[PDB]
């Protein structure tokens, strides 16, 4: 499994303060199936702690459109939103899965 | 770092379909110390993975008593809730870090 591989790669790399290899061996997990809102959300967070923010929340944002029902990427996009000072965009996000967890709840 | 290297084991044996050693050293890690709120949330996910879903709501909800307004830990364990099929008890959840995103919002 090379995402499989590139990402536990680019978890050391990070882990271990080399995080601008990180991002490139995330970028080439992505590249691998981007359409694989995991890999998406996993080079989100990691673009997030080193400072890209703008860039983080861009492919957050790809993965929310990817599956916009799923609680899991809302509620990280609402995170990350959230930290990097954007509350008020944040907050749709959350109610966004809030909503859906309300229909689960009714079924 | 134990912690770390303890982790890393335990993502590389789960990976691997090794999750009950997985487990065991996730609980090592805790261990270690026992307040990490972010060993206390990957052993949760790692117990709702393997199907030992009471005992990974009641990690999670430990993460999140030991910080209550983080809306991290509380998204985290309002989307463990619902995929565990108790969507009506995640939604306050959810609904709590929402609230603490509006305060964020009007500072």
């Amino acid at each position: 499994n090379s995402i499989k591989t590139l990402s536990n790669l680019a978890n050391l790399l990070a882990q271990e303060g080399k995080a601008e290899e990180a991002i490139k061996y995330m970028r080439k997990a992505v590249s691998l199936d981007p359409n694989n809102i995991k890999t998406l959300s996993n080079l989100a967070n990691l673009l997030a702690q080193e400072g890209k923010a703008e860039e983080a929340i861009k492919y957050m944002r790809k993965a929310v459109s990817l599956d916009p029902n799923n609680i899991k990427t809302l509620s990280n996009l609402a995170v990350l939103l959230a930290q990097e000072g954007k509350a008020e965009e944040a907050i749709k996000y959350m109610r966004k899965a809030v909503s859906l967890i309300d229909k689960a709840a009714k079924g």
